[PDB]
């Protein structure tokens, strides 16, 4: 492991909104495969079904479109029509409270799912432990 194994509480039974502490955006996977954040709680593309692969590993799937959150080779989040290596994230507790999502594929590089204050996703290399951008709270839909 390149990362700790503090796991967040909760389960994957229900879809979640992934609310980002940073700008208060919900992670959104748009139908065209774009990923960003929106503050609009009624948005139909922020309802995400997480599911476990191995313990601490998740897929993050748009319930609306079926797209999997994925991070590509250059660290960009995208919506994938099919689950692939890029779609696995290490879901961890952070600051004893939040959820973070580390690209499994790029775990050694500490590439996280992150939203900027302006609602744009962070590119993997731009994310780091310590950032607000990487901190998510899974909220009930």
């Amino acid at each position: 492991h390149h990362h700790h194994f503090n796991l967040p509480p909760g389960n994957y039974k229900k879809p979640k909104l992934l609310y980002c502490s940073n700008g208060g955006h919900f992670l959104r996977i748009l139908p065209d495969g774009t990923v960003d954040g929106t503050r609009d709680r009624s948005d139909q593309h922020i309802q995400l079904q997480l599911s476990a692969e191995s313990v601490g590993e998740v897929y993050i799937k748009s319930t609306e479109t079926g797209q999997y959150l994925a991070m590509d080779t250059d660290g960009l989040l995208y919506g994938s029509q099919t689950p692939n290596e890029e779609c696995l994230f290490l879901e961890r507790l952070e600051e004893n409270h939040y959820n973070t999502y580390i690209s499994k594929k790029h775990a050694e590089k500490n590439w996280f799912v992150g939203l900027k204050k302006n609602g744009s996703t962070k590119r993997g290399p731009r994310t780091h432990y310590g950032q607000k951008a990487i901190l998510f709270l899974p909220l009930p839909v």
